[PDB]
């Protein structure tokens, strides 16, 4: 009763999500059949981006199209150009957003992300599988039920992993970037 994380991924995520995630892994020479906890994390983070998004999706795009979209927004608006390539753009609050989904402590992950991107303008919003969240300046952007729907989906993933004996490994395998 330990299942295959690959089979879980292909069965419990939307195929559009799985295909984007495989595309993203193959781009970096990681194999979805091998690095399966990573495959699941990737799909989960994609699904959160899509649920969160008013918003232009950046994550999930081919890197040349993602930078085209970033540059196009930056040279249309005032906005500072990110050094990395965020997840979303918010046309309302006029800023890029980095979304994180973590199996570690949310403050730890948040500050890792803040330290990587070194931006005063890009908003960071971190979700955990425990239902904890942390967002830049305690500005949460979306309303309560929209964030609750994201947390609920995270719990559903976790329980469905547990059901297959996949949670233990998945939850223990996250490293710093
Ligand atoms: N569409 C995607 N393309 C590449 N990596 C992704 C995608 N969705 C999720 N991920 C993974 O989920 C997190 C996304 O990276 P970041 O956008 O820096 O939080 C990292 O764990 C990524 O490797
Ligand atoms: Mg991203």
């Amino acid at each position: 009763p330990l299942g295959s994380m690959e089979d879980f991924v292909r069965q419990c995520f939307n195929p559009m999500i799985v295909e984007l995630a495989e595309k993203a892994m193959k781009e970096y020479g990681e194999d979805p059949k091998i690095e399966t906890n990573k495959f699941a994390a990737i799909c989960t983070h994609l699904e959160v981006c899509f649920m969160y998004s008013r918003f232009e999706i950046i994550e999930g795009r081919d890197r040349t199209m993602a930078w085209t979209v970033v540059n196009s927004i930056c040279n249309t608006t005032g906005v500072e150009k990110p050094k990395f390539l965020p997840d979303l753009y918010d046309y309302k609050e006029n800023r890029f957003i980095e979304i994180g989904v973590t199996r570690r402590e949310v403050h730890t992950y948040y500050l890792e992300k803040a330290n990587k991107i070194k931006s005063e303008k890009t908003h960071i919003h971190i979700f955990s599988f425990t239902g904890e969240e942390m967002a830049t300046k305690a500005d949460y952007t979306l309303d309560e039920e929209s964030r609750a729907r994201i947390k609920t989906r995270l719990f559903t993933i976790r329980q469905e992993m547990a059901s297959r004996g996949l949670w233990d490994s998945f939850r223990q395998s996250e490293r710093g970037e």
